[PDB]
């Protein structure tokens, strides 16, 4: 339903900015 | 709905974060 | 109408999270 | 109310993030 | 549940994200 | 609760990361 959706696609959107921050931090030090 | 609409405008702002941590990431990967 | 307008200032700050991710990917890109 | 002010401290935590991400921008291109 | 566990997913993706950019602050420190 | 629970990790959550992003934000000033 909208409300619960909205938080999955939330959810869904920090993900990707976790990927992102994790690839950005690796670029640094892995 | 007022509710709704605010949830809606967090994901679409999150996904724009999203995209441009992935393009820094591209930038700083070899 | 307090929880709708504390989700719009969640909104309001992602808005300009995103606007400064975006200003530092075009820093980076060629 | 406990939630309100939950959704207030969210907002807050996001315009330091907001307000550091700006920082990081200007650093490169201000 | 779906309410509680979509909040909890917010929760660890922005705990990873944290996780990440504290890895960044630490490879950027003296 | 478990919504008031959740609420509060995310905040803390977005704390820390507000707390590297200004690490980064120091460490590239002048």
């Amino acid at each position: 339903g909208e409300i619960a959706q909205a938080l999955k696609e939330i959810a869904k959107a920090l993900k990707e900015c976790a990927w992102a921050l994790k690839e950005i931090a690796q670029a640094l030090k892995g």
